[PDB]
């Protein structure tokens, strides 16, 4: 009954290291992995961005963990929705019961490389909704055709399909899209934020599901949190500043194109700016209470990203002192196929 | 030192089965895998098309085999060249010395799903050449920008990079592109064909490499062949007809959009149409001689696709009776960093 | 009252020869001509493709035959619908009561030359339906404007107009478009196919007409058939293989771009593949029964394409032994204003 | 040896009437026909615009006259250059030695119907030059490919071909294009204008041919003139005003879209505006002198458009009183295939 | 209470001269200015085309006159509608109660320079209607987004705004657009035309306003007239021919691209062609009666363009002999913010 | 030693155009000789709260003062403004106010250009657009009928009939070394923002090199700098004014991709006084203002445009007029942005 999610930070860590650490996380009581889908890190100092789809095959073949993208933008910049659909179907077919397809509206940091018009957030939401339609049609396993405002799909069929499709999870912090997620998709993924914002997103998601005749109590509500654990408070604070200054950027970041841009913006970030966004302490009891609070709000899964380079030590510390003491409701839905 | 390539047919086989069979192939003396990059099978009866990039991670993590795409079209339909570059760099970074990036001009069967203008072959070659430029720029590990006829890349850098890039291998049967492959890339992959055509492609590749100041003797020349082994000749023939009628289609196939189109065309295919394209026999000595002949022509790697559903039996038969008796030149270059 | 249509194969025959043969066909009891609108032949061995619109003027001025395009794609590749409308209006104005405008969704073989995105069949049907709208608006003889998904027409008027427009005939083998043809157009043209498929197309056409308040009994139902007559059965078979291998290609052909593509595919075609698609016999009684059967199914016009180069001999043989013995219903509607 | 060209005005006359009149013109000593390629007449009162390509087949099959388009715009509005090439090849294949392909930059009056950007004249000239390239490639009878600024041609071949291609004649009044015509094409077609302008165009054409190593003395120099003959001078003048007011519009007309536009502009036209553009007289001796002058300038063919509805009477009058008295140089090149 | 509008002809006059003449016009009893928004003059002989938006700032800062564009095409060739909105808001904010935004469907003469597809009039009307929507949204002073057939506006707000927006006046001679003007906008501007045409436009405008629940009696109905005053009738006639031949072109002019085109067309214009379009006389009593007649038809403002170069003399003559004797209804609505 | 002078920077982001007009008139009385006017559609932040249409305002400035003035800067690269229209506007202003207008142009910011809903290129690509726009403007400035077809712009037969005898100078506003060089090569003068000595020297050097390689004499070409200051009655008020009014001054990072005032507003919450060093001088001490400006002259800038960030514009103008402008020492020969 004990469990917790590990957040695999492709922005920071070589994929070989992430693979080994996920294997260790499994040994230490973590039950699932959230894997970023980036082309670029936020900053050069972070220094990585593996191709997540290849890595997920390695994870799948060497562990029994559940895993998902957190998140892929299937809106036709880096990735056409038909390709995301095929990738998701292949992973679930190879590792049945284990994959969840996390999708979102994307950031310029990754999508700008293809040199196309970058729509405002509200327009990208419309793109995401159409992409969901494409993915769901392909997941039926029939020959489908699609023509909408944003995507054209000629006769296409997924021949390699699991018995049951992986759930589609939307990663968003927008009330509007949270409602739509409940209506159109299988579950919600959101970032750490204050109680008021989390409650609003949960409520919107529930309302959307209910208006579509669905039972939201059986739908995953997932949160991705950023923490900094280290041997001292001082090191935890320093790790957050050095490794994750984007965590202290409480402003919309979806239009910023270059790691060098975030790098220059990072020079403004101070410890104060991380409050409510990154917990920075050596006290593992406080980590436990922070996570428990989120369960109590109604989150059914938590994916934890430790911002420090001390991943192995973090994993062992959480395995020993945090995960065993988390109290999950017994019936709580988890992101996996019916 | 004994070795052979296994061709993993995503058109036909569930990725889980391919994974298990590659693991077995490794045990049985195969040293490398060629993996098709399809969205659709040629026919419904073939019945599969896994996303190769995810599968390759599984292969990498559970074997020590070399492996490559055979081939990916990085020309902006299913895949933007920058993404292919990133995928290749990630695989090589995770499995250093093991990945080779096979690329080609693509087929409508897979690319048509995105609903865009499909250029004639010669134009797609020009697209492929520009894509090679994009991939090579990204492989430098610097922040690069690119603006050409076909692709626009804004400031982009591969942060996750091996110390040394994987080789770029072009899959082609065109004399022109074979020459360009020698000039611009690291090695050649071509399908089975008669001696005259293979010699021409090898010669063009060599000429291209030499004119660019490279030594072609150190560059891989790879061939992908289709065979049908079974317990009897009769079963081998039947397997080819049922599973791989596209093997008997000696005509350009790059414009045909649907599995149902090939399926209807398959009704015309007869055993005669496979001669020189698919060896169909139970006689493993004849398999051995066929493969040895290709080595003798100057191919440094062979990837074998058995068309039958009897993959496990084929792998064990080749491991016992074929692979140990193949004679490779000792210095032969292999597709690796 | 005795009659039959002659199919003028622009893919195979020099326009001067077609002109002379149509003149002969008229003398021999044929009453109408169906003229292909191609840019390319299916194969180099066929070896021709005259511009049909110019030829039709010559036909019109030297015979009293009815004639139509079988068929023109007015969907904006080779031809903008406004130009097809003008051409049709001019022909009917010059030869009143004689022209019928046959249109269809087109094939890549002809349309690919302009280098544009080639939509799937269902999308091309939507283009065809919009083109019909454009043609019909122009046929009103008023100044019209049009803005739809596929076509934009600025203020345009046909000043040169017959008193009554030529009928619009759709050439299709699709149930959906057959229904739409009944709804939106004046008549149906379909290729030879088995009885079940022909009955379905007729039924769909009738349903479409009835739902639009039209009487389908007064609307032409036309079929184009391919035959091979020669002095012996053996020559008839050889003629079909050599001249019309596309007749033995029972698969969708609308995406294939080049004569050389069909030429390579032709190497697979055998006599068996022509059954139900091309009647191959020297026995003129069997030709008669085959055609009579189609009349009995409810076709009101038949256009016969003899695949052999023996056009003159075919015309004389049909004139002597086939046409006089065909029994047409007395009331049967014919494609004319 | 006696001859003259008849100009078939599709803007004014039903194609059936034009066919009969061309047959008569042949009987009366005319040897060739120039056929306008319009979609619209200049004015509603003109009232026609047959599809020339169909009509030319009828002309070809019922006469022995030479004939040409005067002119077709093969620049991708109404007509793609590959289709013009095929049409020209078919006509010449059916009627060898008789067809000449007249081409030009086109007018909005006809091209605007397809609803596309209408370039300035100089840009349309660049389009015409590229179209010439396409037509010439196709006329080789090989499989050709083309990719330029304006046209894309995928693997294309003319299987139906004459032994020798029809000549390409450019219709232009521009000095620059006249030079290019000499360089790239087989002959020049120009409208009636004052002596100075005609001499300049001839000179430019000659220079272009010479710089390309060609002999301009063997290349056709063709002029299309508008006349008004009738039983009295007064009727001839009235006929010009009523039927051909565009003849009195000495200004660029290539951008004007609608017959109704020209119709409204026609209300301003007066007899004076036709001087040098339309000869208006009943005196057939003066018709003779006018035409002879153009021969003397160096034109090797003249195509005469009588603006009046009295086509039959005009044809018979010219046949009796004008054509027999015209003196052509014995060697003069005529627009027809080598 | 006495008043009249002065029409500032940017096609003809250097902006510095227009500025001085407007200052004089104010002294002489004119109360408002209509300023053309051109890039090109109709003819080279006219010889000018200042950027009106810059000039209007000079006018605003050195007079107390009302003023408006007559008219700007906000349909995305020279000008994006968002920019017109901003310009209008700035002028009204700087000169409250004084600016009116006159808009129209534009002419190729000015818009063709940007090298884009030029739609037929009816299509340009649809563009104008969408532009009106954009301008009105921006005039609310909120952050707005817009996506229609012709224009895309991302999050945009006018921070510099008057308390009350300037009125939107449509310049048109089309019955359809006149009705739409009443429905969607604040007032009508039309050119001089015969009584029947003016009555139809007024009636259409009124009907449109009434069907939208508005009171047309409180909405401006403005007319722009062209006159030629000079010391003699003969000079007045000559001035019209030389300076304003476009005034004698009673035909659609919206597709003609170049000053040189109009210049060549001008050679056809004769005095007769100006009847109802340009009053040509030295008799100032007849000027008075002509203007009074238009008031009597129901026009609430008249903008007078003297076609001659004798602007100063015209202004003084009108100030002395015409303006004091015009009788305006006391109630009459004038183009200015509520 | 030249006559006394200084440029006033008119901040359309912050101030109602009517206020700017009155303040420029006062600035003229107080010894300022030229105006730099921002060409924005949006302010950086809602708190700044304005964005008048500069082109209309410039007519009012021209007609009510004798000051020189320029756009600082207009992006003539076809988002808000087609280059042909900028050319016409510039020609009209110079024709109306000969000897007084300078056309300042640049690569633009998303903040203003994004409203038209188009692809926003990276800086280097926008530079290529700017270079083509310069070509278009210069062709139009010849006064002939011109045609243009390039990668970014198509101009059909177009002519400026309303033209000064001599065209206004084209000044490029840039902080990029590459474009600074191009400015020297292709244009008449350079405008750059306040920055450290190293960056300013690089831009000046690039500009000079570009001019020299094109056969021009850079000693006769304007080198202009726009600086942001905060003067107030106390240091404390000067600091507060900078934080409240001009937090973008403390954003030492590329800002050209950020679309919304609300985006900058949220980013502003991170800005602290430290972040303004070298970017905004914050002091009540007018002697220190004097030394700061003099230093820039000494580096080789021939014109300085001063933006006081505070709402105390009138007081700033009077203080500078009394205590700063009279004591600035300009080289006697120094070239100023104006037509030949
Ligand atoms: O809350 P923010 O700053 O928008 O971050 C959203 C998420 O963005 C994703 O790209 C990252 O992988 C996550 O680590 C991060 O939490």
């Amino acid at each position: 009954s004990s469990r917790l999610g590990y957040s695999a930070s492709f922005e920071q860590f070589h994929p070989s290291d992430l693979l080994r650490w996920c294997q260790l996380a499994e040994q230490e009581g973590f039950d699932s992995v959230l894997a970023a889908d980036h082309f670029h890190p936020w900053t050069p100092e972070q220094g990585q961005s593996g191709f997540v789809w290849a890595w997920l095959g390695a994870l799948g073949a060497t562990t029994r963990l559940r895993f998902g993208t957190g998140v892929t933008p299937p809106i036709g910049f880096r990735y056409h929705p038909a390709i995301v659909a095929q990738a998701a179907a292949t992973l679930e077919a190879m590792f049945p019961g284990r994959f969840w397809l996390g999708i979102g509206a994307g950031e310029a940091l990754n999508e700008h490389i293809v040199g196309r018009y970058w729509p405002e957030p509200a327009e990208r939401i419309r793109m995401l909704i159409e992409a969901i339609e494409v993915i769901q049609k392909l997941f039926t396993g029939k020959v489908i055709r699609h023509e909408g405002v944003y995507f054209k799909v000629e006769s296409a069929k997924l021949y390699t399909m699991p018995d049951v499709p992986p759930p589609i999870i939307v990663g968003t912090a927008g009330p509007y899209m949270a409602k739509k997620t409940g209506q159109l998709c299988d579950g919600l993924l959101t970032p750490g934020a204050n109680d008021e914002k989390l409650r609003l997103l949960l409520s919107r998601f529930e309302e959307g599901a209910r208006a579509a005749g669905k039972d939201p109590r059986r739908m995953p509500r997932m949160i991705q949190v950023h923490v900094s654990w280290a041997e001292t408070d001082e090191q935890a604070i320093e790790n957050a500043l050095r490794e994750w200054p984007n965590g202290g950027m409480a402003f919309p970041k979806g239009d910023i194109r270059n790691p060098e841009d975030f790098q220059a913006m990072a020079r403004l970030v101070r410890p104060e700016h991380f409050q409510g966004r990154v917990l920075m302490t050596s006290d593992l009891d406080r980590h436990g209470e922070f996570l428990q609070h989120l369960i109590d709000l109604g989150f059914t899964e938590i994916y934890v990203h430790n911002v420090g380079r001390n991943q192995e030590e973090f994993i062992r510390a959480y395995g020993r002192a945090v995960i065993p003491h988390l109290r999950w409701p017994a019936d709580a839905p988890v992101a996996q196929a019916m």
